[PDB]
């Protein structure tokens, strides 16, 4: 197509996803308000589905719970803390490439089995919520006291183009190959939270397919941590997950047809279909391993650790489909799981390399032991972890809807109280104006408070005013000395008024922008919404926030250190997380530059003889051919006058890409037109507002 | 990215281009009304630019006309009749990949030279119009009486993803290579109108770089015909084009930097920049050939045929950059073009292989002779052809705006008169209802009248009611016997009322749809706009309309013959030309199917026990897993009941792709929800309306 030609080019399309032309819903359609009308006592239908076997994909022992829990687990298992991408918050498993990953084999059947319910509840039940709820109801039906559930996940209509899944151009390849995601000594390429392409967290047969429970344990600890789970939550999840259901590998795999995206139309959007021989029931082949972890896989119990992983000794075996798996030595007949179609036949137990790791790894072993001797703890830790798994990308509790939302404020939700809304905004502004804070100090501070937001998992943002807290107040990119000079003033204004520090930091930014538009002879009142609360250090997980540190921010031409990634690459990624379009990214850069907001007070792209005045000067000058651009070191250029051959300004790649990239320059040219001065200001303001209000889910 | 994984998948993204998130203009912005306010006497600024040389890319002999004419010519030269794609109607040359094609080398300089003007006139002058106007004003300034010009081309903001430019994964490769666009004996892959990738029409040095004017003449005739130009227009264009300007090839090419999309940010979005040595002025290297076709290249004259191509004899030479070119034998000094920087130095004349073809090809030679002995004719034929070149993708004259629009109605515009608007719509409807025409006969006829439309060059559509004319009335896909049974009735209703046959065919379709919604117990009045005119056979070019023949239409599950292209591929291409989104394509297919509109009255995807009733039955049944799909021959499937193993319905790939493609099935599922019956009807209607009104540029 139009570009395999220049693969180094910015993938600007990630900024224009989920737009009008792909969305089939009317423009006033609002899911939050339609799901609030849902008859959640739909729990009866979902629970009934569990024992409502369909011929084209029969339920094991007449119960789909194991399958449904795996569905939800896999929908959730794609999340990663580095950027908050992946997760069950958008129902992405119904689209490429996730619907066709090897690890999601046969989950297409699970999703399809949920369709009658989606058809019944319609627009009030998104595929995203349904897929995320399925496993929870399954657990309920099988005996587990779940912790809770919240609806509120809006559906998407095409693949999430912004997610980089890994460097491999092959499915589940060895870690000792070209295009490997591994470096040094088994050091996982940073963003990634899986050991290979097409897998959720870890290889069930062992690292690169070679069984050792100790090396497998290392991958499990690493990948789960990258998904926000610690040792306890991990052992809990693994055991709790395998307490029900089984592994399917009773047949030749090579006989499975193409994964969904590669199957032809006769397959109804399904995949991995066996047409050579029976591929359903006891003849089902999924992961390739075969057997169940517990005697009673249709029910919550203590069978996982209870004579199985801890009380029997295990040895390596090969299943019918050629996969490595662990089986018990001399198991008693009563402990053998029965056949999925005929209860009078006995089959075998199993443990994957990840299950054996729970017994062999010294640290997991201690936790395994606690859950073995204290099942009440196990069930509580698992239930909570199951809930965290399914909501870790839901964002603020304000987004949670439904009768079963837990009253408890969990730390991973980034709890923030409602701030006072009755306080007279204008008095707050006058006191801000009346302080000796520069237009520049006002804007940078507000920018920094809001820039932490990312729509991937909805964490960050200006609401709870955390920047004032550790570790944020000390982040290099946040300019710690200038930040307190400003917090000191603003904290005083808030105590003196009834407005929150969070509301004040934003309102101050708004003042800086208002002062700058006024200096260019433009009068404007920037929209504003009170209500931000101030969050406490107690409800702020210092370790989980490390991931939101601004190590890079092109919007303030700041780069903490030399990075592999191009500066505009970094710019593009922050703007995608922020939820901004290319036109929005463009005006923002042009505006912030003339407001004199660079980190370190650098003039890298000021291009104005009048900083502090909101003009379209950045574009007018960037687009002026009377100048030539001379590379001048690392991420730096000299903007020279062609006549005098003298250096007029300096600039970085973040600045110049807006005058190099054909699409961005087209935007730059527009804003540099003689007739678009007011449009630039109006558009800068709207984008500014969008950023300050991005995390405002507390609003209606 | 998200899919090199399944390259056979529908490129649905081509249906969601140019959306809100990429458009930087407010949503109420309307170019047609802003350009109507333009001070077209901007002709003075454009004309002044011609002699306003800029240091970073100096004008040859102090005149940019040759360069500007080439700019416009190349912007226009990308058009092709097979699908109407390409052309100067969107200003696509400012974006990838066209901005970086080898043939467009240094046109980046031309575009950049026009920026001060675009900056001055702003939102009232699109880049598309400016680029298309540049060459016309250049010709005016150099002495040619141009035929006219119309503004009205709206700007785009990213590459036109829908255009397939060719199969090559390399630039300008030989025709005797893998991935070649040539088959049998030099038979150009059909859609394409160029001999290789990255070139506009033909190779200037000869077929695959080997000079012979006779084989070159064959490519010129073939490519220009694919661009709607006959022998006369072609000789005219070639000679008229080369009557001014020159070829640039005075240097080592290998020294040129990367084309624009491959250049780094310091190049200001420009490309082919020489940093090793001087690459401007007389040292400029573009095509690689060097010399001018006429003694006086800054002026319109009769020098092209006048002692140059006809009166001097020519021989093969090699220019400084190693390109083949023809030079004259023993030219007199006065006929030598002077140096571009210093008038006191003489340089050389040249003729490309395409110019020599005008002298050597027997047929071109006769036309060349007429233009040599009758320059008034030459100038008139060229002027008209220059105008056709720059407007052949503008569509109906209704779209033309400006003081210089020619009063003459040119045949290639598909002229259609204004039809009467005062006639009482309801009386027309009652008479239609009162006829014995089936709901099916009404809908299919209207569909067929409107389906010919394509937004690529804005030709086709229900307005002028041509379907009633040759060759349309006899096209197989239009079902000639059923079409006249319906025209006979409808032609009578129109004569009896004051409404046009065109308005009547559409209104009839609207009645069929209204009758079908009524049968499903839904009352609706479909929007309607009177005014369509009936076009005459005299103003209808039977040969130019061949290209709009519906050889395929998935919307009515019709395929004239087995084709290389997948049926859904064909479906996707018609819907892109029609201007429809994926959600729109989806409801349309579902609706037309239950209305019983298949070509040949086939039941391939009816899936209703009630044809003629507008229900969401197609989706409800397509999405029902109680059925399995069994391939059953060419483009056919048997929809079988899983319990009884009996054939319930049949269907084609066009039907089943909506239940296979993950994105389309998501749409299908939505419309199959219990709560979306009315949404389906409302959405089907809106899409129906959009199609019936697509060519209505005559409306405000
Ligand atoms: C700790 C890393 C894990 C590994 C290596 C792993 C591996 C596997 C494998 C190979 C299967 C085979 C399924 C088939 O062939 O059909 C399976 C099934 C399953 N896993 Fe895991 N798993 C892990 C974690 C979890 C977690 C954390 C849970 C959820 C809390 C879970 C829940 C399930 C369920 C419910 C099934 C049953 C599928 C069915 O019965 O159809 N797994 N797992
Ligand atoms: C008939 C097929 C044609 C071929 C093979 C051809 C080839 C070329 C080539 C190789 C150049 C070299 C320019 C450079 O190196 O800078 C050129 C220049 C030019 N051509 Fe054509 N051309 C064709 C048709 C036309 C037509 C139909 C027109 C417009 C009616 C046209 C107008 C021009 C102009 C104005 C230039 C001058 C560029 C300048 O002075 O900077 N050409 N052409």
């Amino acid at each position: 197509s139009t570009a395999e030609w220049w693969p180094k080019a910015l993938n600007l399309d990630i900024l224009s996803q989920h737009d009008r032309k792909t969305n089939p819903m009317g423009p006033d359609f609002n899911y939050q308000e339609e799901v609030q009308k849902l008859d959640a006592a739909l729990k009866q239908d979902l629970q009934a589905l569990m024992t409502d076997s369909q011929d084209w994909w029969p339920a094991d022992w007449g119960h789909y719970g194991g399958l449904m829990i795996r569905l939800t687990w896999h929908a959730a298992g794609t999340y990663r803390i580095a950027d908050g991408r992946g997760g069950a918050g958008t129902g992405n498993q119904r689209f490429a490439p996730l619907n066709s990953w090897p690890d999601n084999t046969n989950l297409d059947k699970a999703r399809r089995l949920l369709w009658p319910i989606k058809q019944k509840y319609g627009n009030k039940l998104s595929w995203a919520d349904l897929i995320a709820y399925a496993g929870t109801i399954a657990y309920e039906s099988m005996g587990l006291k779940t912790f809770g559930f919240a609806f509120g996940r809006e559906d998407i209509w095409h693949p999430e183009k912004d997610i980089y899944w890994g460097p491999e151009k092959e499915w589940f390849p060895p870690s000792t190959n070209p295009n490997s995601r591994y470096t040094g000594d088994r050091e996982l390429e940073n963003p990634l939270a899986a050991v290979t392409m097409g897998l959720i967290y870890v290889n069930p047969e062992g690292v690169d397919g070679n069984p050792d429970p100790l090396k497998t344990a290392h991958d499990v600890r690493v990948t789960f941590a990258r998904m926000a789970m610690n040792d306890e939550e991990t052992v809990a999840l693994t055991a709790g997950g395998h307490t029900v259901g089984k592994c399917h590998g009773n047949g030749n795999a090579a006989l499975l047809g193409p994964e969904p995206e590669g199957a032809d139309v006769e397959d109804q959007g399904l995949g991995w279909i066996n047409k050579t021989q029976s591929g359903i029931g006891r003849n089902a082949v999924t992961s390739g391993l075969e057997g169940a972890w517990t005697p009673h896989p249709t029910q919550w119990d203590n069978g996982y650790f209870a004579v199985c992983s801890l009380n029997y000794d295990w040895e390596l075996k090969k299943n019918p489909a050629g996969a490595w798996q662990w089986e018990p030595i001399n198991p008693r007949e009563e402990d053998l799981p029965v056949d999925v179609e005929d209860p009078s036949i006995r089959r075998n137990l199993v443990m994957t390399d990840a299950d054996m790791a729970m017994k062999m790894d010294p640290e997991y072993r201690k936790i395994s032991e606690r859950f073995y001797q204290d099942p009440a703890y196990f069930a509580d830790v698992f239930a909570r972890a199951w809930f965290k798994l399914t909501h870790r990308d839901m964002g603020p509790k304000a987004r949670y809807i439904g009768p079963d939302v837990p009253q408890e404020d969990l730390i991973w939700q980034d709890p923030i109280p409602a701030g006072n809304r009755n306080y007279d905004v204008q008095a707050v502004k006058d006191r801000i104006a009346a302080s000796g804070l520069s237009i520049s100090e006002l804007v940078s501070t507000a920018w920094d408070s809001a820039r932490t937001y990312r729509n991937s998992d909805k964490r960050g943002g200006a609401n709870g005013a955390r920047i004032r807290l550790a570790p944020q107040k000390d982040w290099e990119g946040n300019e710690p000395d200038r930040l307190p000079k400003v917090l000191a003033v603003l904290e005083g204004i808030s105590a003196a008024t009834g407005a929150t520090v969070a509301d004040v930091i934003v309102l101050a930014g708004n003042v800086g922008v208002e002062q700058k538009a006024r200096a260019a002879g433009v009068e404007i009142v920037l929209p504003f919404a009170p209500g931000r609360g101030d969050a406490t250090a107690e409800q702020t997980d210092t370790e989980s926030f490390a991931v939101l540190e601004p190590i890079h921010d092109a919007i303030a031409t700041g780069s903490s250190r030399t990075m592999r990634q191009r500066l505009k690459n970094c710019c593009l990624i922050a703007t995608q997380l922020l939820g901004l379009t290319a036109p929005e990214m463009t005006v923002l850069i042009g505006g912030l530059r003339v407001l004199g907001t660079n980190h370190g007070g650098t003039k890298h792209v000021v291009f104005t003889d009048r900083e502090g005045v909101l003009t379209n000067d950045f574009f007018v000058n960037l687009t002026d051919m009377n100048y030539l651009w001379k590379p001048a070191g690392k991420n730096l250029y000299e903007i020279c006058d062609r006549k005098t051959n003298q250096v007029k300004w300096t600039a970085t790649r973040v600045d110049l890409v807006f005058g190099s990239n054909s699409i961005l320059r087209a935007y730059s040219e527009l804003y540099a037109q003689d007739d678009n001065k007011e449009k630039f200001v109006r558009d800068f303001v709207a984008a500014w507002t969008k950023v300050m209000n991005a995390d405002r889910f507390d609003l209606d």
